[PDB]
C-alpha cells in the first residue's frame, strides 16, 4: 500500500491553498469533496480533493508552510459508528499522533444517518481530534444526515462555509467550468477500448489475482432459484462459483457486486439526446497535473459508460441539476433546474418533492422537462459513478469454501414519478442464468463473526432478508457438530409475513432444528393474524432462559436487517430483559446490552 508523495508539495507545486479529503464507502463524502474543491475557484483560491487512504496525513503539520491554507474533511460514518475504509490509516493515526498542528486551518463536515446507534462518530472525531492536536477549525461542524435529507444538509452548510472562510482570509466571491474535454477517437483498435472492465484493461476477459475493488473475480452463477412461496414479493438464493479465485472468506463476510444498468434505460437515454452512443471517446482531465486522468475507464463508448460506469437510476444531486439548466431552452424549465439548489423556498421544496421523494432519475427528469437537451459528453461527466452493491455471504467458508451464496430481495416499486423503478444489482442478478454467466465480485472482511469457542452459545435474530448470513452461522455451527466438537446452544429468531409467503430457507432450516444444529427455531409470521407477530415478541416470551444463556452462559447476541425500525425495537426488549432478571435501572440495562453488542454484534442496513 505505497503513499503518494506529500500532498502540501502536490498543492504547493499546483498553487492550490485548499485540500479536502474524503471517507466515502459508496462515493457521497467523495462527490461532496469534488464539489467543495471546485467551489474554491469561486473565491479567489484553488482546491484539489484527495483519498486520505493514499497520503501520509502526518503532512498535515507542514500546511502551515502555504499562505491562506485550509484542509477540510468529509468524512461518512460506516460501520458500527467505525471509519470508512479509505479512512482507517487516518483514523489510526489521529489516536496514535502527537503532532503540532499549531498553525493549520480546518473544518469538517460528518456524513452520517440518525437511525444508526453512533451518529457522526467519525465527523465528531476528527473535528475534535485537529483541535486536540493545536489545528484551528474555522467554521463549524457539519452533521449530514441521510435519515432527512444529507443533499440539503450539504447545501445549509456550504453556503454558509465559504462567506466565513472569505471573511477570515479576507477574500471576495466573484459560469459553468467543464472538469474534462471530449476526444473522440474514429481509428482506435478493439483492443484498447474499455468494454466495462473497472481495472486494468482487459481485466475481466484476463482474469489474473489477487481479486479485490480494483480488480474484481468474475464468479460463475452455480444456482439462482426463488426462495419465497407466494409471488408478492421476488426472493431469491444465488450461489457464486469463485473456483481458482483464490478468495478466502469466513460466515458474517460481506461480498460486492459489480452490476449492469437496464439496457432500454441506457438506449432511452440515448435516444431521447439524440445521440450516438456507440460513438468511442475519452474524457480527460483538463487539469494535466491530477492523477484523476479520466471520470472513468477511458477510451470507451457512452453506451458502455451508461451501462456499467455511471449512476443512471438515482435521484440527480442540486449540482448536476444546476449545470444542466443552461441546456433547457424553456426558461420556465431552465428556472426550475437553476432553483433545485436553493438552500430555502419553493426551489427546495420543488427539488424534494418532484425528484427526492418523485425519484426521479435523469431519463424522467429528461422526459418532463422535454426543453432540456444536454450534449451526452457533459451529462457523462455529470452523473456519479456505478456503486458495488454489497451483500451478507449466507454461506460458510467450513462447508462452501468455493461458494458465495447471496440471499436477496428484488428491488421493483411504484414511484411518485408515475415511473416503475427497478434496483441496479437485483434486477442484473435476477436475470443471470446458469460461455457460463458471470458475476463480477470481490470480498470485504467484516467483524460479524461467530464466537471463538464452540461451547459458548449464539442468539441470532434475522427477519426477512436479515436471515443472510445466519444461514452460514448454522451451516458452520451444523459442521462443528458433525466434527465431534461440543457446541453451545443455538437459537435463531426469524421473521415473515405468511409460512406459505416468504419463509425464506424453509426446508434447509426445518432440517437444521432436526438434527440438533438449531437448539431452537423460532418464526414470528407477522401476517398470520390480526395483529403483529414479530421477533422481539418471541424474544420477551423466551425472557427468562436468553437471560440464563447471556448472565450464565456469555451467549454472543447477533442482530442483521432492518436498521430503522427491527433492531431499536429488539435492542428495546434486550435493555427490558436485562433490566428485570439484573435486575437494574433501565439506565444500568441500557449501559449493559451497549456492552453485549460491541463491535460485530449489528450487521444493519437500510
Ligand atoms: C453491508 C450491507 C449488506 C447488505 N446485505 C444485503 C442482503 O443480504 N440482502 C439484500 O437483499 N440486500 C442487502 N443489502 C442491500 C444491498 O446492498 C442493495 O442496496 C439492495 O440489494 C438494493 O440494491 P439495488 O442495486 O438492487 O437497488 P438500488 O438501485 O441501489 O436502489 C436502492 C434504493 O431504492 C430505493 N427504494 C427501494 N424501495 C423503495 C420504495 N418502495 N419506494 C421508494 N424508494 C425505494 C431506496 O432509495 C434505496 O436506497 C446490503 C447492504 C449493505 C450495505
Ligand atoms: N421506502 C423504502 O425505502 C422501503 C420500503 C420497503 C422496503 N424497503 C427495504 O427493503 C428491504 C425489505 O426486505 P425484507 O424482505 O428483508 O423485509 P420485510 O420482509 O419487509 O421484513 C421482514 C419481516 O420483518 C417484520 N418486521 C417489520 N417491522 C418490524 C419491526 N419493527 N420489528 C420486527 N420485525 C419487523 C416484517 O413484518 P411486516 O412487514 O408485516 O411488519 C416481516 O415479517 C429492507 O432492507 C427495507 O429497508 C425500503
Ligand atoms: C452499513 C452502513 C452502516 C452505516 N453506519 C453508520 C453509522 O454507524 N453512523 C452513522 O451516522 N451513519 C451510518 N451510516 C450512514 C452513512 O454514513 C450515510 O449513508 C453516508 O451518506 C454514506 O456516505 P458515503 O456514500 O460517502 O459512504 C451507515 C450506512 C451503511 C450503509
Amino acid at each position: 500500500p505505497v503513499k503518494e508523495s506529500s500532498f502540501v508539495e502536490k498543492m504547493k507545486k499546483t498553487g492550490r491553498n485548499i485540500i479536502v479529503f474524503y471517507g466515502s464507502q459508496t462515493g457521497t463524502a467523495e462527490e461532496f469533496a469534488n464539489r467543495l474543491s471546485k467551489d474554491a475557484h469561486r473565491y479567489g483560491m484553488r482546491g484539489m480533493s484527495a483519498d486520505p487512504e493514499e497520503y501520509d496525513l502526518a503532512d498535515l503539520s507542514s500546511l502551515p508552510e502555504i499562505d491562506k491554507s485550509l484542509v477540510v474533511f468529509c468524512m461518512a460514518t460506516y460501520g458500527e459508528g467505525d471509519p470508512t475504509d479509505n479512512a482507517q490509516d487516518f483514523y489510526d493515526w489521529l489516536q496514535e499522533t502527537d503532532v503540532d498542528l499549531t498553525g493549520v486551518k480546518f473544518a469538517v463536515f460528518g456524513l452520517g444517518n440518525k437511525t444508526y446507534e453512533h451518529f457522526n462518530a467519525m465527523g465528531k472525531y476528527v473535528d475534535q481530534r485537529l483541535e486536540q492536536l493545536g489545528a484551528q477549525r474555522i467554521f463549524e461542524l457539519g452533521l449530514g444526515d441521510d435519515d432527512g435529507n444529507l443533499e440539503e444538509d450539504f447545501i445549509t452548510w456550504r453556503e454558509q462555509f465559504w462567506p466565513a472562510v472569505c471573511e477570515f482570509f479576507g477574500v471576495e466571491a466573484t459560469s459553468s467550468i467543464r472538469q474534462y474535454e471530449l476526444v473522440v477517437h474514429e481509428d482506435m483498435d478493439v483492443a484498447k477500448v474499455y468494454t466495462g472492465e473497472m481495472g486494468r484493461l482487459k481485466s475481466y476477459e484476463n482474469q489474473k489475482p489477487p481479486f479485490d475493488a480494483k480488480n474484481p473475480f468474475l464468479a460463475a452463477v452455480t444456482a439462482n432459484r426463488k426462495l419465497n412461496q407466494g409471488t408478492e414479493r421476488h426472493l431469491m438464493h444465488l450461489e457464486l462459483d469463485i473456483s481458482d479465485s483464490k478468495i478466502r472468506y469466513e460466515s458474517g463476510d460481506h461480498v460486492a457486486v459489480y452490476p449492469a444498468n437496464d439496457s432500454a434505460l441506457v438506449n432511452q437515454i440515448g435516444e431521447i439526446l439524440g445521440a450516438d452512443l456507440d460513438v468511442i471517446m475519452s474524457l480527460n482531465n483538463l487539469d494535466e497535473e491530477s492523477n484523476k486522468k479520466h471520470p472513468f475507464p477511458c477510451p470507451t463508448t457512452y453506451r458502455t459508460a451508461l451501462t456499467y460506469y455511471l449512476d443512471i437510476t438515482n435521484p440527480p444531486r442540486t449540482n448536476v441539476l444546476y449545470e444542466l439548466a443552461q441546456y433547457a431552452s424553456e426558461p420556465s424549465e431552465q428556472e426550475h433546474l437553476h432553483k433545485m439548489a436553493s438552500s430555502s423556498g419553493e426551489g427546495k421544496e420543488l427539488y424534494l418533492s418532484w425528484v427526492v421523494e418523485a425519484r426521479r432519475h435523469i431519463l424522467a427528469i429528461l422526459q418532463d422537462y422535454p426543453s432540456l437537451r444536454p450534449p451526452i459528453d457533459h451529462l457523462c461527466e455529470l452523473l456519479p459513478r456505478l456503486q458495488a452493491r454489497y451483500y451478507s455471504i449466507a454461506s460458510s467458508s467450513k462447508v462452501h469454501p468455493n461458494s458465495v451464496h447471496i440471499c436477496a430481495v428484488a428491488v421493483e416499486y411504484e414511484a411518485k414519478s408515475g415511473r416503475v423503478n427497478k434496483g441496479v444489482a437485483t434486477s442484473w442478478l435476477r436475470a443471470k442464468e446458469p460461455g457460463r454467466a458471470l458475476v463480477p465480485m470481490f470480498v470485504r472482511k467484516s467483524q460479524f463473526r461467530l464466537p471463538f469457542k464452540s461451547t459458548t452459545p449464539v442468539i441470532m435474530v434475522g427477519p426477512g432478508t436479515g436471515i443472510a448470513p445466519f444461514m452460514g452461522f448454522i451451516q458452520e455451527r451444523a459442521w462443528l457438530r458433525e466434527q465431534g466438537k461440543e457446541v453451545g446452544e443455538t437459537l435463531l429468531y426469524y421473521g415473515c409475513r405468511r409460512s406459505d409467503e416468504d419463509y425464506l430457507y424453509r426446508e434447509e432450516l426445518a432440517r437444521f432444528h432436526k438434527d440438533g444444529a438449531l437448539t431452537q427455531l423460532n418464526v414470528a409470521f407477522s401476517r398470520e393474524q390480526a395483529h403483529k407477530v414479530y421477533v422481539q415478541h418471541l424474544l420477551k416470551r423466551d425472557r427468562e432462559h436468553l437471560w440464563k444463556l447471556i448472565h450464565e452462559g456469555g451467549a454472543h447476541i447477533y442482530v442483521c436487517g432492518d436498521a430503522r425500525n427491527m433492531a431499536k425495537d429488539v435492542q428495546n426488549t434486550f435493555y427490558d430483559i436485562v433490566a428485570e432478571f439484573g435486575p437494574m435501572e433501565h439506565t444500568q440495562a441500557v449501559d449493559y446490552v451497549k456492552k453485549l453488542m460491541t463491535k460485530g454484534r449489528y450487521s444493519l442496513w437500510s
